[PDB]
């Protein structure tokens, strides 16, 4: 009971500023984070309410583990060290042992409660961070991934998954998890100034020189004009550099040139700004914007929409026989998801103006030989779904499906065919002016009286 914590508390701060001790020795210091470490395991097994609230966890980890590797990497990362193979080879027991200690307190203590699957949490995620320490980068993916499935809410998974990310130099995926790490109910504090180092580094590097992309320079230039936007900085670049991200978008994503995965970074970072520039409260209460917040969102939004518009026609033009689409696929139905929570957006100017886009939607949704699918909700969520838990924008888009069991193909993407079929009937009951459902015979047909835009030619 809540007694015989204020003893085993009272007795951990005994032993915590033993370990700063200047009066103990070399190695009573040693006998003293274990007797923590087993201190600290008694309480969340005991009273993890108590516990918590005291902050045991935490205390636990940085105190008990933290300290010591950060010291340990120091003194084994050359100093001129005397024996550094030595130190190296603790530091690897060390963490070796940390790893143990983790494994056995998560056996122990999830083996509804919002505490219990937060301390599971909290396990997984310094159980990955270890991971990372013994450069096994997979397993500490795997970690965090895990950790973040938990409580999608907290923001820590996710700015873990990013550091992850920078180490290997993937860009893209990194300022993802930055910004998953700050659109949550309780985004991690670091993530914020973590993304805007980011994005400043990103904005050191000058204009592209190349009038044709690779996805490496796509990316570069995509991140970059992220960078403008959120550090609102140069916004005289974001005009040309919008165009230019747009007529490169659709020639790689034509070419086959990048991966559902990254289709989905790039429109959840663009989600992630769009929300970021202006919340749901702009779709109750009006505000008002400075004449940069406003060239923001302008170009901001347009390249989302324009983007939109090149996912819907990648489908239908031109290979592997069913293929050809369901790259493009899920990065259109997160797209939609956002339009279907922001009413107002549809009254958006750089909206309006590209209303051609609709019948590029409109033909993908007849591909798929529409019948009563606004039957509805499968409640097993697709990846796409799975991997966005918590994102803010995105949020109410959830609110049915059950993403407890859940656990490959036929079963998603004739899931998510449907998914987009419900979101041609939503558009059609509200913006009958764009799109219009013709449901006849339990057949759906999708129509609209917006001409398709037929360029020329080539």
């Amino acid at each position: 009971m809540s007694l015989q914590s204020a003893q085993y508390l009272r007795q951990a701060e005994v032993l915590k500023a033993d370990m700063t001790d200047s009066k103990l020795g070399p190695a009573e210091v040693w006998t003293s984070r274990q007797a923590l470490q087993d201190l600290y395991q008694k309480m969340l097994v005991t009273d993890l309410e108590y516990a918590l609230d005291k902050k045991v966890e935490q205390d636990l980890w940085n105190h008990a583990f933290k300290n010591q590797i950060t010291t340990l990497q120091g003194q084994a990362k050359n100093r001129a060290n005397p024996n550094r193979s030595e130190v190296q080879a603790n530091l690897s027991l060390f963490l070796e042992a940390a790893s143990g200690f983790y494994t056995q307190l998560l056996q122990e203590l999830c083996t509804q409660s919002s505490s219990c699957s937060y301390i599971c949490q909290h396990c997984l995620v310094h159980l990955g961070d270890i991971a990372r320490y013994r450069n096994q980068t997979s397993q500490a993916e795997s970690y965090y991934r895990h950790a973040a499935q938990l409580v999608p809410s907290n923001g820590q998974p996710y700015n873990q998954l990013a550091i992850l990310a920078s180490s290997k130099g993937d860009h893209l995926t990194t300022i993802f998890y930055y910004c998953r790490s700050i659109a949550v109910k309780f985004p991690f504090p670091a993530a914020s100034t973590n993304l805007q180092k980011a994005l400043s580094k990103a904005l050191e590097s000058r204009d592209e020189v190349k009038t044709k992309w690779g996805v490496s320079d796509f990316i570069k230039a995509f991140i970059k004009f992220h960078g403008h936007v959120y550090l609102s900085k140069s916004l005289e670049k974001l005009s040309p550099l919008r165009e230019k991200l747009e007529e490169q978008f659709k020639e790689l994503l034509f070419q086959k040139a990048f991966n559902s995965q990254q289709l989905v970074h790039v429109t959840v970072i663009n989600l992630f700004q769009l929300h970021h520039l202006r919340d749901f409260s702009n779709e109750t209460e009006q505000h008002t914007y400075s004449q940069d917040e406003q060239l923001c969102w302008t170009q901001l939004l347009a390249l989302f929409m324009s983007f939109l518009g090149i996912l819907c026609k990648c489908p239908l033009q031109n290979s592997q026989e069913e293929s050809y689409n369901a790259y493009p696929l899920p990065a259109v139905k997160v797209s939609m998801d956002w339009l279907r929570l922001r009413p107002r957006v549809f009254q958006e100017a750089v909206v309006d103006e590209r209303q051609y886009i609709w019948p590029w939607l409109i033909s993908l949704l007849n591909s798929f030989h529409p019948h009563e699918e606004d039957l509805s909700i499968s409640a097993t969520p697709l990846p796409e779904e799975f991997e966005l838990q918590g994102f803010l924008a995105l949020r109410p888009s959830f609110r049915n499906l059950d993403f407890s069991k859940g656990h490959k193909e036929g079963q998603q993407r004739r899931i998510r065919q449907q998914r987009l079929i419900s979101i041609g009937k939503w558009i059609a009951d509200n913006q009958p002016r764009l799109i219009q459902c013709e449901n006849e015979v339990g057949k759906l047909l999708f129509i609209t009286e917006i001409p398709e835009l037929i360029l020329e030619d080539p």
